[PDB]
């Protein structure tokens, strides 16, 4: 029931780190701050162990998935690491079919109307929107018309100053990083709390 | 059908109608026509879209042209064609719809957003394309594709208000599609609002 | 009202780290696990910076206090950082009076009936029982007779194996250090979970 | 042709020129050459582009590099290669041209605008891509794609004037393609304007 969880939480933290240990510390600060959806970038060194070592948070209520997945092999590795969902930056039929059979949630990435339609034909109703800073909220509010049954989760172009604008456009959730993720755990937790407070009044 | 190039060139405006009722769709279509807009399309985002496109023979007799919008499949296209739609418009490029329309002899105008999509639509014989969303790309994508694609005409559908209208036409567009900025509110207001668009596009 | 907060949560995390940075990382792991009442001892380096930094957690529902307060000037310094409550291992009237004037919840430590009486007649109905490992749950039960209106929050001798024995005796809350906080954040968060998990069963 | 990466990195600028005659094309190519621009692209929108490339051989001897731009077909590519074009540039991604160029051993730089087109282009072995229209996506695209695609090098075309040339370099762009902002008017204007571009790029 991922749309029942994305719709409820309304925010996803995208994590990247200089090491495995750093990734764990950041994940804890983010979780403590009230963000339960965590995406681990899979194009970094290690990565595999970050998802596996964060297992202890899953019992607590964290949902950890894998992001920036390019290849099928990466998808396979993310899955046995126990990733609950995969997010890419391009529609990929091989990953889609693999996840469909496996029982893994996949969010394909789109930028244009043609890509959007080709993803629906595969049964995708929740699409990632990239780059968020290029298309903006007025992309989301427009596709609303011709495609009333499609929801977006954008990354980039989103921060505390304009986060509520994306929700007015009609996004299901927003993915955030650096603006949400950086600096010491002491500061990361504080950022995570200011974001959940703005998204809760909008 | 080449006749469509002249029809678009002459009228320079297309009304895109959306509705949650057959009764209002008809009434809005009339007000838009009354205001001086002859190119009208009924989208398939509305109820018995096929019912609306057939109850409008009395406008066809007056020189109006009724087409179908937001056609996303072959089945919707087929239904629109047998309903009397003179042209088919889609948000994206689709080869199956294109082939169907070609066999039928129905004018088809696919949507593009990128230079790659632009080329592949052109390769299928489509020289008139819909630019969508026209707020994300803007009048600067139409003055850049005059180089590599000198024989392509655009009809932008998205963000066209009485303010921009004259910036898009200086960019070399064939016609502009207008949505809620043209069709909204009561029939009386729509008729006058449509008139405003026809007149401002006569100056520029 | 801190007397109500203690009753609702039923556990207090007592955090003594070996550095400012560790104190913060542990506090986050403990909070992430389920513990909302956290007290920071003055044995921690730059303890006053840790209590003023974790201010940001209060808006998330956290409660931050200070422990091992052995003097009135340590008490004063903490109430400035933002300590919501003061805990000291022994009864100290200088702290007692200071806190009363400031309006800060103060919980003095006792071990004997003599200390209990002189503390409770000073206005303290909630006492810290310390060391809990020495007196045991039998102390808490025995006191019910002569002191029916005195509640305890014992520190030390509390583990997952006997946490529900203290609640059977009739404690208000349990103060857990070492067993809860010792180790890296990924282990602290997990241990904190079971402490909150077991107490929900028995209490 | 791995050598091409080095040539682009060292020069950091490409002059993309258009003309209504071979005489204009030749004079414009010379003007930018003296201005300090060694990478020159001759578009196939010019009716005698193959003649221009052939006759500019005398600059090749001087260390100039002459390529072919706006190639939208295999047939145009074939002619460009025979004329001595050192590289082929297209507005979009063509598999047909990519394969032809690979067999010939001619450097090919396809255009992209989206992350999906970007991924598909690199599956064919293309690590250097043209970003087009640069003015539509902007420098933010280059930064966004420097995450998931850390080994991709961009060369934007359009949107490059003396104001931004140094905001495009801050994004980690390999080189910038400059059109009418560099090549416009007669040779003494063009040569000096071209020099101004080279001076600023040395600054950032």
């Amino acid at each position: 029931k991922m749309e029942e969880l994305f719709k409820e939480h309304k925010i996803v933290a995208v994590l990247r780190a200089n090491s495995v240990e750093e990734a764990i510390s950041k994940a804890l600060a983010v979780f403590a701050g009230g963000v339960h959806l965590i995406e681990i970038t899979f194009t970094v060194p290690d990565a595999d162990q970050v998802i596996k070592e964060l297992e202890f948070l899953k019992e607590a209520g964290a949902i950890i998935g894998a992001g920036t997945v390019t290849s099928v092999e990466q998808c396979r590795e993310a899955v046995e690491s126990g990733a609950e969902f995969i997010v890419s930056f391009h529609l990929d039929e091989e990953i889609s079919q693999f996840c469909k059979e496996e029982g893994v949630f996949y969010m394909p990435g789109v930028m244009t109307p043609t890509e959007l339609v080709k993803a629906m034909k595969l049964g995708h109703t929740i699409l990632k929107l990239v780059p968020g800073e290029v298309v903006g909220p007025q992309f989301v509010e427009a596709m609303k018309g011709p495609f009333p049954n499609v929801k977006f989760v954008p990354t980039g172009g989103v921060n505390l100053d304009n986060v509520c604008e994306w929700f007015e456009a009609g996004v299901l959730a927003v993915g955030v990083g650096s603006a949400l993720v950086e600096g010491e755990p002491a500061e990361v937790a504080e950022l995570a709390i200011r974001f959940v407070e703005k998204i809760r009044g909008c």
